[PDB]
C-alpha cells in the first residue's frame, strides 16, 4: 500500500536546483531558534536562508552547512542545515531557501515565551511511513479544527529500509511527501527501529546513518552528547526525547544524561512534563509484547518520582491509552510484580498508528488487562492540547471518522499543580 | 590501598625504548592466532614480532600496527598490535618484541585443536585493579597447582578512572603490573563500567576510548561489528562475551549478533558453552542490586533455550554462586515472577573480587534467597577446569587461604551431554 | 572534434555491474607486479582479481581496494585497484575482473628480467584526449608492425576539464575509450596540466583529484612520497617520471627524491635511462615557448651529469626532436647563455601530438633554431625500440601516413655504452 | 652558538597553565582584525581572548580554536588561535589570554586606515634562529629610535630542524624567545626552507607541519587557497608573500593566484607594493648562488610589469641591496642574458642576516657584479620607513654598530608616483 513513486504527493518542485524536502524543528532549548533543512539535487547550491518577520519586514540572512552521504550504491543530494537564532517569540516569520537558483518561500511562527499558563497544541504522530493511509492521517491532521502547532514524532519515519538495499530514494520521497506540514511547523524527532538501518550485508554498519544526515536536532541545547536523546522546552511544556535503541545501562551517556536532566525540570516554569520514546513501556498488543521491559526496569521509577505527565510511544501499529499505573515494587523474590494504580505515575499512550506501509497490529492480549484503559487497532493521529497549568486535553481521531470526530478523548490533570484522579 | 607508583610491580623494563606492558589474546576464532600488543615510550619503534616454535626453530616475522591517543592533558606512548596467525596447535612458541632497539622474549603455547573431550583449565579474574589485594590475587593465581591456561577476564581492568582526569598513567602501571601473566597466557577481555570513561567535564565523551586503544580482541572472527561483544572457541569451549554497557535493544547490532551467534554453537564440537559479561543477571548483594535486570529481561530465555553451562560476571566486589535457576514466565499480570529451579538454565557465578582498589562489597540481602547457592565477601579468583565433554570442575580460592585451598568447589555436568542435577 | 558520447568507442560493456574502464601498469620496481584498476557502476562489487599463467594454469586470487569520489555535482562509480604481485617474468597471464556479477577476462605478458641487452619496444603517446584524431593515433599504434609493448604516457589524459564543471563523465568515456589498449599492456603515467584541475570556482581545490583516484602508480617502489614522481625499471630501461606542476625547489620532496634516485641508476644493469615529464625543457614552437625554463634551470645539469639518453615530453601539440644539447654554463653576467652541442646531454623529444580535442600547435619560432633537429605539426605517436645495450631506434609515425610509414626515424647510441655522435 | 635551554630568554611565564609563546598577526586584508595565538602546556585551557580599547574600555570576548600535533617522539602542548575582528583603526587595544587559570595581558595598536599618504614603519628580519646573535638583532630592533611597527619576516624562523629528530622543543623555545616582540606588534610570516621539514627517515613527510600548526596567516582574506602565499594591505602598502618552496609552475594554484592578485593592486589606494619571499632572485654571494633562478624565470617580468617597489628575501646569511635591474629579454638563442638597469624594476634586498645559529655567509662573487649595489656580510636587521606616497626610507643597522647607526641607507621613490632615478 506504499504510494507509488509517481504519486502527486512525491512530485518535485519545478525549477533548476529547486530546494526540496524542506523541513524545520526547534533549534534551541526555549523556542527562539529554528533549524531549517533541505535538499538540492542539481548541484550544491547556497546554504543561506533569508528571513524576516511580518512586522519588522527587515530581511536578514543565516548561513548554514552542506553535507552528503552514500548508502550502498546510493548517493544523496546536497543536504543543507541552517540554524536561524535569536527570533522573537510569538511572531510570524517568512523564510526563503534556494537563493542562488530557484527560491522558495515558507513561514513559521515562533512559540510564546515559556510560561506556567501558556497554552499550546501538539499533534501526535507515530510510525508514519508512506502508504496511502499515511497520506490520510497527515490530511486529517492538517484539518483538525483544533489546529496543531508542533508535531511530536514518535519514530519510524519512512520505512525505506523495507526496500531492497534500503533504497534511500524512499527517504527522498518521504521527505517530499511530508514537506507540506514540516516546512511550516516543527516536528520534534525521535528515533525508531526503522531508523537504525544496520545492514552488514551491504556493508552499512553505522546505525542511524541516513536518518542522522537528514534530520538534525538541538541536542547540545540540553547538554546531550548525542542527537538521539535530547530535550527542549516549548510554551508550558518540557519535552524529553529518549532512544530505545541506543544504550541506557547504568553509567552510559544516555542514562547519565537523563538523570541530570530530570533534576533540571522546573514545574513552576514548564508545568507540563512529556517524554517521548519509540518502544512503549506499557503495551497489551501481542506484537512487540514486553519489548519495553528493559528500559522500563531502568527508567520507570524516575518517571514516577518526577511525576511525568504523559509518555508517548509508537512501534505497535495501533492505539492504546493506559491508567496511571506503576510497577516499581519488585525485588525478585518478593512477588510484588503487578502493575498497580499510582497517581504519581504518568499515563502511557501509544500512537504508532499513523500508517506505516499500510498494516495494523490487531491481535491483542486477551483479556484487556487492568492497566490498559482503552485500545483500538485503527489508523489515526492524536492531539495534546494544553490549556492551563492544570488542564490539558488529549484526543485521538480515527482515520475512518470525520476530521472532527474524536474517537477517544480525555482530560489530563497536571501531576504537579492538580494531581486529582483523572484516571477515568 | 592502590599500590604506590614506585611499587616494584610497576618497574619499567630497562633498555632504550624497551617494550613494556606486553600482552596477548586469541587472535582468531579457533585457536591458531595471537594478537601481541605492547607499548614503547621513547620513540615509535618497530611493530614487527619475531617468533618460532620450539620444535621447528625457524624464525618468522609478523608485521603489525602502531597507534597513539590523547586523553585529556595525557598522551600515550606508542601502542603496537600485531597478529601472528596460522600457528600449529598445542605447541610452544617463543616471540620477541622490540627488534630495533631493546628486544624482549616471551613464549606461549597454542591450545589443542577444538574437540569434544579436550580438557583445558581457565582462570577467572574480575575487577582486578591495582591495590595490594590485586597483587595477591594475581600471585595466588600464578601459584594454583591446577595451572590456569587462559584467564577469562570479567571487567573493570584498572580503575584509572578513579584518579583525577582519569590519570591515564594508571593505565600504564596496570599494564606493567599484569605483564607477568598476560605476556605468557592469553586473557579474554570483557568491558566493564570502569572502562566506559565518559567524561564530558574534560571533554572526553567517546566511551571506551583508552580501553579500546590498548586492548584489542578478534571480534571480526565471529562476524561482530564491534569489539565489545565477540566470541571465540578454545579447546572444548565456546565462549561468548557481551557488553553490559553497550546497547542490546531489539534490533540493535549486539542483540542481532547474539541471536545469530547462539544459532552457530555446535555442542558436538565444543561441548562447553560459557558466557561472560560484567554486570551479573542474578546477584543478592545490596550493592548493584538488580542492575542486571534489563539485560536479564532480554537474554535470559536465550540462555535457557540454548542451555548455556555457566555465566561469569563481576561488578559486585565479592563472590556468589547460584543454583540452576530461570525466571522466564512473567507476563506482567500473571504474577509468575519468582526464580524457579530449571535444569536447562545455566549456573550464574560472580567473581568480581580480585581486588579493585582494595574494597569489598559485604552488605548482602538477608536472608540469602533461594536462588543463591553460596556467597562470600572475600577477595579471590576462580578456576574452571574442563575434564571431559561431561565434566568440569570449578573452584574458588580465597586470598586468605593458602594457594591450594579451594574455599568453594563444585562439579559441573554438561547441560548438553550430561544433564543430571548439579545444583546443590 | 571530441567524439560524441554515443561513439561506438564509448559503449559500455553489457552485463549487470560489468567492469568497465579496465586498465593496468607496472606495480613494482622491476617488472613482477601489476596494478589492475577498473570501475563498476551498478554497485560496489568485488575488488578481487583472478589470474593464472598460460603454462601453469593454476588460478590464484588477488584482493584489492575500492574507492569513490565526488567532484562537483558529480559522483564516481566504484573505483577498484588491485595489485597482483610476484609474477614470473616473460609469461602470459590471464586475469578476470568482476567476479560476483559479470566477469571479464583479459591478458598481459610480464616483461623479461632486467638486463643489459634485453630488447623491448615502448610506445610514446602524449596529450591523447578523445577527439576523432585521438581515435586514429590509438589505432595506428595498435597497428604499428613494430608491436609496442608498453606505452610511456606523457600527460594530459582526457581534457574533461574543458567541459563545464569539468564534467567528469568525460573521464569515464576516456577510460572506456582507451581500455582496448590499457587492459592489455601497461601505460606508465605522467601528470600534465589538464590533470591539475584546480577549480576554486566550484570549490574543488585539491590538485590532481580525479586523476589520482582513477590512475595509480607504484610510487613507493622507488622511495617516493608522492604519486606524481616515481621511477620503475623494465627490461633494459630505467624510467624516471617527473611532475612539472608539482614543486621542485631546492629541498622540496621532489627535488630531494630525484637527487637520490639518480644516484641509484646502474647502467651495468639497465643501460637505457629515460625521463618523462609533461612540459618540455627544449621547445621551439611559439605556444608554451619557454615554460620549461624553471625546471630546466633546476635539473638540466643533473641530466647531463648522469648521461640520460632521452627526455620525452608533451604539452606542445606537435612534434619536435632536438640535438644533444646542453646550456649549463650561464652564471648571470658571463653571457654564456646559448645552447651548445654536448654529447653527454640527452636528446629532448616532444610528442604531445596524439590528438587532444583535435587541435594542433603550428606556429613555430622562425627560423628553426640550431638546437632543434626536426619539428613538424602533425598528429602522431612514437615508438622507442630498444635493441642492445648500445642501440635503440626511435620512429615517429604521422597520422596522415600509413601505419608503417615512419615520417622521422633515428638511431640512439647509448650515452653510456656507446657515446658516439648519433647527433645527426 | 645557539642560546642554551636555560637562557633567560627561554624562561617560562610562571603560573598554572600560563599562556606562553604568545604572538599576533594581521587577521584580515585591511588592518582591522588580529589573530592571537598562544600555547598552554598543563592542560588545554580556554581559547577565549578578552580585549578592549583604551578609550572605550568595554570588555569584549573572542572565542577561538585549539589544536595539537605530534612530530616524531614529540607532542605539542595545546596550541590556540583566536581571531579578533572588526577593530577600530589606529587605536590601542589590550588583550588578555589564559582566562581560566593564569591570565596575561598585552596590547597592540591597530594601524591607520589604508591611504595614499599614510606613513608606517616596518622592520625587516630574516633568518632569525636562536643564537646569541639572534638575541642581539632582536634588541637592536627593539631599540631602533625609528620605532618599527610591524615586522615583515622573510623566512627560516627557528632552525629547530637542525637538532636531532628536529627536536620540536626548539620550536617552543623560539616561540618563548620572540614573544617580547610578537606579542605586541604583528610579524608577517613567510615560509623558508627550514620550515619545510621533510623527514622521511622519521616518517614525517608532510611539508611545513610544525610551522603550519603554530603560525597562522589570513590567507583566505586574499582569495588564496593555501597559507604559504597570501597578501595583506596595511597603511599605504600592499604586501604580497610568496612561497619559494611551494610550486609555481604555470597553472598551479600559486601561479594562478599571483597573476590575479597583481591585477587587484590599486596604487591610488596603497601606493607602495612590496613582495616577500625566502630565496632571493638576485644574489651575488657564493652560497645559494642562482637558486632563485627558477622563480625568477617565472615571476620577474610580472614584477617589472606591475612596477613593484621592493622585494625582500633572506636565505643568504648576509646583506645585499641591488640596483633597479631587470633581465627579461632572453629568448634562448638571442644572447640577451645580462641584467640591465630598468627603472620599472623593483630593488632586490636580502636581509637573511638576523643571526641563524650564529653563522655568516661571507664568500662573495668576485668581483661585485654590476647589479649589486651594496653587500656586506654582517648580522643585522632593516627598517623600511614609509613617508608619503612618493618617499620611503630604508636603513640597515649592523649588530656591531650602535642602535642608531645606519650602516647603509637609501631613499626609495615610488615606482608609481615618483619614478625618478633611485638606483645609486
Ligand atoms: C551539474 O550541473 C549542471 C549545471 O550546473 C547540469 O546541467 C548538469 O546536468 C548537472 N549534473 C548533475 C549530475 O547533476
Ligand atoms: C543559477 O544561478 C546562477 C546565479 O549566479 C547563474 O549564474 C546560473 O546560470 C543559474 N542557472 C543555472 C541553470 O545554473
Ligand atoms: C493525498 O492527500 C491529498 C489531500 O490530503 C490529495 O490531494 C492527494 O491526491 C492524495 N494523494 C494520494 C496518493 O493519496
Ligand atoms: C561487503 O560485502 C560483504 C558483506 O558481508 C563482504 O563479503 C565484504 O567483505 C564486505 N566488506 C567489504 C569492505 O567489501
Ligand atoms: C483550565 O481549563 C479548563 C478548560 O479550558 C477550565 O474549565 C479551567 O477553569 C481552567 N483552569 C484555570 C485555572 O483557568
Ligand atoms: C626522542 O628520541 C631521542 C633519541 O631517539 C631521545 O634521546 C629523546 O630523549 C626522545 N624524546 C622523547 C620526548 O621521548
Ligand atoms: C636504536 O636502534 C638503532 C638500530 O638501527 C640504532 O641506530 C640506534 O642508535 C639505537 N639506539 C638508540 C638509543 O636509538
Ligand atoms: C607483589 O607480589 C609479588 C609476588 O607475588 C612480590 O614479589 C611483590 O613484592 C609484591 N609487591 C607488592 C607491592 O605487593
Ligand atoms: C571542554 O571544557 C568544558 C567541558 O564542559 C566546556 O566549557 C568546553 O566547551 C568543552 N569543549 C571544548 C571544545 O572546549
Ligand atoms: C569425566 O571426568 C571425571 C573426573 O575426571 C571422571 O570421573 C569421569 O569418568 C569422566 N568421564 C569420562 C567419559 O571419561
Ligand atoms: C542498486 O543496485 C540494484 C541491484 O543491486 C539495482 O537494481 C539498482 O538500480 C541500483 N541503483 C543504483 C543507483 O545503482
Ligand atoms: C549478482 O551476483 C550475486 C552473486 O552472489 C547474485 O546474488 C545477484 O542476484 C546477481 N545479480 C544481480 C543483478 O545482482
Ligand atoms: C575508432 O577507430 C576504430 C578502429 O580503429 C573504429 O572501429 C571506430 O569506428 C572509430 N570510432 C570513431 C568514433 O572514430
Ligand atoms: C563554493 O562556491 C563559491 C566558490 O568561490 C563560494 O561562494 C563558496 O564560499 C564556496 N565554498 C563553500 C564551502 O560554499
Ligand atoms: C645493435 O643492434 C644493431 C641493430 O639491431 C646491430 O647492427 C648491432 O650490431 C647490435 N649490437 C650488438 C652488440 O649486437
Ligand atoms: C594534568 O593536569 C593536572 C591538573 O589539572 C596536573 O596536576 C597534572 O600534572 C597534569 N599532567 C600533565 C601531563 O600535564
Ligand atoms: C584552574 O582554574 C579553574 C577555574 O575554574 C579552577 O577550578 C582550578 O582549580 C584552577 N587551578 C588549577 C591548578 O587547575
Ligand atoms: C638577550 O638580550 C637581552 C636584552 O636585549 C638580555 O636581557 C638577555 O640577558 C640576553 N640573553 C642572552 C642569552 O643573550
Ligand atoms: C618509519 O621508519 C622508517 C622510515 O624510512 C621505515 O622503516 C618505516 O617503514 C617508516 N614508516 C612506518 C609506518 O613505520
Ligand atoms: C616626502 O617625504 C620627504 C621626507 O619626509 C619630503 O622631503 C617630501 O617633501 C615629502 N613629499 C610630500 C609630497 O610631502
Ligand atoms: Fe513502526
Ligand atoms: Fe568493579
Ligand atoms: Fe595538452
Ligand atoms: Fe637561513
Ligand atoms: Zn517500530
Ligand atoms: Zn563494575
Ligand atoms: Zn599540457
Ligand atoms: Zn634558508
Amino acid at each position: 500500500r506504499d504510494m507509488p513513486l509517481d504519486s502527486d504527493v512525491f512530485r518535485v518542485p519545478p525549477g533548476y536546483n529547486a530546494p526540496q524536502q524542506v523541513h524545520i524543528t526547534q533549534g534551541d532549548l526555549v523556542g527562539r531558534a529554528m533549524i531549517i533543512s533541505w535538499v538540492t539535487m542539481d548541484e550544491p547550491g547556497s546554504s543561506a536562508v533569508r528571513y524576516w518577520s511580518e512586522k519588522n519586514g527587515r530581511k536578514r540572512i543565516a548561513k548554514g552547512k552542506m553535507s552528503t552521504y552514500r548508502f550502498f550504491n546510493y548517493s544523496s543530494g546536497f543536504i543543507h542545515h541552517t540554524t536561524i537564532r535569536k527570533l522573537k517569540y510569538n511572531t510570524k516569520y517568512y523564510y526563503e531557501v534556494g537563493l542562488r537558483n530557484t527560491t522558495r518561500r515558507f513561514s513559521f511562527i515562533t512559540p510564546p515565551q515559556t510560561g506556567l499558563d501558556v497554552p499550546y497544541t501538539f499533534g501526535l504522530i507515530g510510525d508514519l511511513g508512506q502508504s496511502f493511509d499515511s497520506n490520510t492521517t497527515l490530511s486529517h491532521y492538517e484539518l483538525s479544527p483544533k489546529k496543531g502547532q508542533t508535531v511530536l514524532f514518535v519514530g519510524d519515519l519512512s520505512y525505506a529500509d523495507r526496500y531492497p538495499n534500503h533504497d534511500n530514494v524512499r527517504w527522498d520521497t518521504w521527505g517530499r511527501f511530508t514537506e507540506r506540514s514540516v516546512a511550516y511547523q516543527p516536528w520534534i524527532w525521535t528515533a525508531g527501529n526503522h531508523e537504525i538501518e544496520f545492514a552488514p550485508e551491504i556493508n552499512e554498519t553505522e546505525p542511524f546513518k541516513p536518518f542522522s544526515y537528514r534530520y538534525h536536532v538541538p541536542y547540545e541545547a540540553s547538554q546531550s552528547t548525542s542527537p538521539f536523546w535530547y530535550s527542549i522546552k516549548r510554551a508550558s511544556a518540557h519535552i524529553i526525547v529518549l532512544s530505545s535503541y541506543s544504550a541506557y545501562g547504568r553509567g552510559t551517556p544516555q542514562y547519565t544524561w537523563l538523570k541530570k536532566e530530570l533534576r533540571k525540570v522546573k514545574r513552576s516554569e514548564t508545568p507540563w512534563l512529556i517524554v517521548l520514546m519509540h518502544s512503549p513501556l506499557y503495551n497489551s498488543y501481542n506484537h512487540h509484547f514486553m519489548e519495553g521491559e528493559a528500559m522500563r526496569t531502568k527508567f520507570e521509577a524516575w518517571f514516577v518520582k518526577y511525576k511525568v505527565d504523559v509518555v508517548f510511544a509508537g512501534h505497535v501499529h495501533a492505539y492504546e491509552r493506559s491508567e496511571r499505573v506503576s510497577n516499581i515494587a519488585y525485588k525478585i523474590t518478593d512477588g510484588l510484580c503487578t502493575p498497580v494504580k499510582d497517581q504519581s505515575a504518568p499515563v502511557y499512550i501509544t500512537i504508532g498508528d499513523a500508517g506505516n506501509y499500510g498494516v495494523i497490529d490487531s491481535n491483542m492480549i486477551q483479556p484487556q488487562p487492568e492497566y490498559s484503559a482503552f485500545r483500538e487497532a485503527s489508523f489515526g493521529h492524536g492531539m495534546f492540547d494544553i490549556k492551563n497549568r492544570t488542564h490539558a486535553h488529549f484526543s485521538w481521531n480515527r482515520n475512518q471518522d470525520g476530521v472532527a470526530v474524536e474517537a477517544d478523548s480525555v482530560w489530563f490533570f497536571n501531576r504537579h499543580w492538580y494531581p486529582v484522579d483523572d484516571s477515568t
